[PDB]
């Protein structure tokens, strides 16, 4: 399947691709203000993430630290990225069809909209202002809106036990974006979208 990652954010962000143990593609490039990236993902391909990174400096071998998103410092991530992220996650070819979402679970740091570029399903969007409205326990210094579990570290935010209600922080990221996953046994809102489609994610889809 092909993605094609787009930055309209006014400030250069360092998108990443990963499906935990390895890179999708290759894995990471920065995006200055406009620029395209598409990149092949491997059919059958689960549980792949993608988000964006701020405020990076790397090296010439490609080593170096980002205020948000970092995968053990390294430019082409093949782990998943530190919170806070705004994650577009996505599972495809599973039995035919293609399931896609957008998760606050891991936090907020740029926001984002994830669609398809075929037809026969709807994308996805989280593009308030979480960082400007961000409660003050969750406001990281680097940047961007920590989630609960990750400040925390209680069996409720996390949901470890498997059961697990919302709480005053979750609906705050359900409040300012519906579509998103805002703990982890949120009602899911994952979109079903045939088999082998297309997408976009889009970094800063409004302003």
């Amino acid at each position: 399947a092909t993605f094609e990652i787009v930055n309209r954010c006014s400030y250069t962000v360092w998108a990443a691709a990963s499906k935990g143990d390895a890179a999708l593609d290759a894995g990471g490039r920065q995006l200055n203000s406009g620029e395209s990236w598409t990149i092949n993902v491997e059919p059958g391909t689960n549980g792949g993430k993608i988000w964006a990174r701020t405020d990076c400096y790397f090296d010439d071998s490609g080593s170096g630290i980002c205020k948000t998103g970092d995968c053990g410092g390294l430019l082409r991530c093949k782990r998943f990225g530190r919170p806070p992220t705004t994650l577009a996650e996505f599972s495809l070819n599973q039995y035919g069809k293609d399931y896609i979402d957008i998760s606050n679970i891991k936090g907020f740091n740029v926001p984002m909209n994830f669609s398809p570029t075929t037809r026969g399903c709807r994308g996805v969007r989280c593009a308030a202002d979480i960082v400007g409205q961000c409660p003050a326990k969750l406001k990281a210094p680097g940047g961007g809106c920590n989630d609960a579990c990750t400040v925390f570290q209680t069996s409720e935010y996390c949901c470890t036990t498997g059961k697990c209600g919302p709480t005053e922080y979750s609906r705050f990221f359900k409040r300012l974006c519906p579509d998103a996953f805002s703990y982890v046994l949120d009602k899911p809102t994952t979109v079903t979208c045939p088999g082998s489609s297309n997408y976009r994610v889009t970094f800063c889809p409004t302003a």
